[PDB]
């Protein structure tokens, strides 16, 4: 009767052993600071859930970033704040410096340490083989940390990874979609961003875990080493699974949905087709051959697996021969 349950193979019961206050974010009380301490410089951009501004902390001449959340639900604002405070000081985790009430949109505003990022469209075309490995290892430190802390980032992608290349400093930012992992909990599948959505999301499998972030990381690695942005370029959430099945094959996809007793949307019957897993050498060309190695391909192979339980964990990934050179 319905899908088969699943649980993370690591850090399974971290949250149950911690005080209620750690994961029960709804009860958190915000200690509001003074908004007028930060002078807004310019709008960095607008997404569906926030407006981010470059700002100056006028007490110390330090550059900061101010994230002003769009209305949403009180529960979500406390969740991002709680996760940010629980992870504060962790390896390569962005530091929440302050919290203020915004006067224009009476919604709360998060103040962060500024990172001198470069648009990924430009930065990634300039990364060497060594650089990809170095930064991948830095992202893995953050993911292993947040997973060890019982938290799934759930939105791993280039716009959510700040890289100050000149100083070789990487921070994992945007904990807005992050959530506490509780074994057996059925989560909302409308998470991550299209090209980085795991097959568990695409097939509507709700009992997912930290391993979703490992699929997302794999998508980032494939785009970097093959110089193909994004690697799985779906037109929509249905075509997204089709793009994946053209690379990973359909037989392993059907075994995955068989294993978890998933009812695949009948809309896929006419579009998935029949595909065999491609050898990674198919995506290698003269212009990306310098970023590819047998270690890179093996590592990518171990992340990009339909079965979320079969993907390398962040700790296993950090042990991979791909990082022996770093
Ligand atoms: N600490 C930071 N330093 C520099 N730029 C940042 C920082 N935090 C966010 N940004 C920029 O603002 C954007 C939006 O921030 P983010 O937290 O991802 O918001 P959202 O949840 O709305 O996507 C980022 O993608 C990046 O371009
Ligand atoms: N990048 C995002 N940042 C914040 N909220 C998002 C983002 N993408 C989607 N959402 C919204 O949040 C929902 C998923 O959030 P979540 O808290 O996990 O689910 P639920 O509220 O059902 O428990 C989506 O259905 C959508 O409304
Ligand atoms: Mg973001
Ligand atoms: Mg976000």
């Amino acid at each position: 009767s319905g899908p088969v349950p699943s649980r993370a193979r690591v850090y399974t019961d971290v949250n149950t052993h911690r005080p209620r206050e750690y994961w029960d974010y709804e009860s958190h009380v915000v200690e509001w600071g003074n908004q007028d301490d930060y002078q807004l410089v310019r709008k960095l951009g607008r997404g569906k859930y926030s407006e981010v501004f470059e700002a100056i902390n006028i007490t110390n001449n330090e550059k900061v970033v101010v994230k002003i959340l769009k209305p949403v639900k009180k529960k979500k604002i406390k969740r991002e704040i709680k996760i940010l405070e629980n992870l504060r000081g962790g390896p390569n985790i962005i530091t929440l410096a302050d919290i203020v009430k915004d006067p224009v949109s009476r919604t709360p505003a998060l103040v962060f340490e500024h990172v001198n990022n470069t648009d990924f469209k430009q930065l990634y075309q300039t990364l060497t083989d060594y650089d990809i490995r170095f930064y991948m290892y830095e992202i893995l430190k953050a993911l292993d940390y947040c997973h060890s802390m019982g938290i799934m980032h759930r939105d791993v992608k280039p716009h959510n990874v700040m890289i100050d290349h000149e100083h070789r400093k990487l921070r994992l930012i945007d904990w807005g979609l992050a959530e506490f992992y509780h074994p057996g909990q059925e989560y909302n599948v409308r998470v991550a961003s299209r090209y980085f959505k795991g097959p568990e999301l695409l097939v509507d499998y709700q009992m997912y875990d930290y391993s979703l972030d490992m699929w997302s990381l794999g998508c980032m690695l494939a785009s970097m080493i093959f110089r193909k942005e994004p690697f799985f370029h779906g037109h929509d959430n249905y075509d997204q699974l089709v793009r994946i099945a053209k690379v990973l094959g359909t037989e392993d996809l059907y075994d995955y949905i068989d294993k978890y007793n998933i009812e695949l949307d009948p809309r896929f019957n006419d579009i998935l087709g029949r595909h065999s897993r491609k050898r990674w050498e198919r995506f290698v060309h003269s212009e990306n051959q310098h970023l590819v190695s047998p270690e890179a391909l093996d590592f990518l192979d171990k992340l990009l697996r339909y079965d979320h339980q079969s993907r390398l964990t962040a700790r296993e990934a950090m042990e991979h021969p791909y990082f022996y050179t770093v």
